[PDB]
């Protein structure tokens, strides 16, 4: 009954980051899912839920470079893929892990 | 003549994070360097400089889980290894990429 | 039809900050409202809405010192009242201004 | 022998914020100092030091609205004056309180 969700805010304009590609994958393995955020900078279905969600480490790859490119911007951006590693210990908990994005800085947190 | 440096601040106590292990590696490759921060949460020599520093993507692995463990704390911490991917376009520039750390959230930025 | 809301996350434990007192006031004036966050670190009714919400500057006073005290902590905390000034230009917009809190650092943003 | 310093980073471009006006004042009182950051987003002399630095609360007013205006931008910016309240308990300590700035979000912390 666990759940893993995320949301992206573009601090450069104060609006959610729409159409940003996000990749999910277990630590060590390769991509298992690829999603694109909607207009509220979220995704309809949880990135992980039910059986899918198992205790262990994961990595989310936020394609920030592409997002900011479609908004402007260097040919070789400082931030290309924002990588976020974290561990989900409880398989039945609700994990909200938002991302606050700027061209040269970001904030990751266990939201509510 | 380029340079890559970093520094860690523990927002939980307002002091620099001392003795935190940091791993550096080119995107795709495995670890190339392993360092431990001093008492000011920095390292004597730049993580990258001179020939070592070449245009491309890198990843720094901050061992936050171990750091907070030695300071407290769950057996399976939410944040184990804080992964930071970024691209260094100019081989002759000075890149300062600090990390502001908390048990359930962190901030990455291109400092000065 | 405008709306102003906020939410507090305690990055020290990854849970919303419950029962934190928040003060609202127009720039220059004294407090106009005093609220305490619920268990999700939010408040039932918007801090501002309808006629109440008028174009101009405001200030929110998050009583962080008291919150962390009830959770531990210095007699004279570094952060006592986290002050957040901002301007609401459009009286009919929806403003979400969350606060990510830690004992020695915080993040303010125009969320969604 | 205490010291209070600060530094501003513009996360929108990864460069320090130059020529930003900063106001200092004791809680309750009006401005006591007004400074403008140099090209490294800092100021030559500490904002507070020696006798000047006394245990108590202070407030720094970062004129972000003007800074971003000279860089672009709404006539009525969301962030006009970023207000930062904090308490200095020890008169002989070194307090570094940097600001990570973006148009719609900022991070305040007790740096090193």
């Amino acid at each position: 009954m666990g759940k893993l969700t995320t949301h992206i805010l573009d601090l450069t304009c104060g609006k959610p980051a729409a159409n940003v590609k996000i990749g999910l994958k277990r630590l060590g393995e390769s991509i298992m899912k690829e999603v694109y955020t909607n207009n509220d900078g979220r995704v309809d279905v949880p990135l992980l839920a039910g059986e899918e969600l198992m205790s262990g480490e994961y990595v989310m790859e936020f394609h920030a470079g592409d997002y900011f490119a479609s908004k402007n911007a260097a040919d070789q951006p400082f931030l290309t893929i924002v990588t976020v590693r974290f561990q989900l210990a409880d398989p039945d908990a609700h994990y909200h892990i938002p991302l606050l994005l700027s061209p040269f800085g970001y904030q990751v947190y266990r939201g509510s």
